[PDB]
Order: C-alpha cells, then sequence, then structure tokens
C-alpha cells in the first residue's frame, strides 16, 4: 500500500482543493484531533469547504487496498484572509 503524492491548490478564505495520484482523508485545526472525511471512490481530487479564514489546518490522505492502508501523506496550510 503506497504513499499518495498530494498537491494543494485553490486556497481561499474558506476552502482548499487537494489533488493526488479506497482512501482515508482526514483534516484538523492545528494541534487538535483529526476528523475523518467522507470522500468517494474513483476520485482524484477533493474540495474541502466550510473552513474558517486565516486559520491553520492540516489535511492527510492514505490509500487503501484489501490488505490495509498505507502511511498518511500530510499537508499543512493556512486559509486566506477575509
Amino acid at each position: 500500500p503506497p504513499l499518495p503524492s498530494i498537491s494543494i491548490s485553490h486556497v481561499t478564505s474558506s476552502s482548499v482543493q487537494l489533488n493526488w495520484e479506497q482512501y482515508l482523508l482526514e483534516f484538523r485545526g492545528d494541534n487538535k484531533d483529526w476528523i475523518k472525511l467522507h470522500i468517494p471512490n474513483n476520485r482524484k481530487s477533493f474540495v474541502l469547504n466550510g473552513l474558517d479564514s486565516s486559520r491553520r489546518y492540516q489535511l492527510r490522505l492514505a490509500a487503501y487496498n484489501r490488505y490495509g492502508r498505507g502511511d498518511f501523506a500530510v499537508i499543512g496550510f493556512t486559509t486566506a484572509h477575509k
């Protein structure tokens, strides 16, 4: 089970877009507990909406197969202002 290569874009005051090449996606406000996100299969991108502005978050993604999941690829970001 491999390590996804993830890429962030479209960083707004309330959302970010993740791109990469079953999954487990989680996010958290900085230093808080992780929240598991629903993402459908056969998706290669994901828009996380509903975030606060000017705030630090982390996203992490791991890939799944029948044997289990791999390690998490993590990205920290700060949403835009206003």
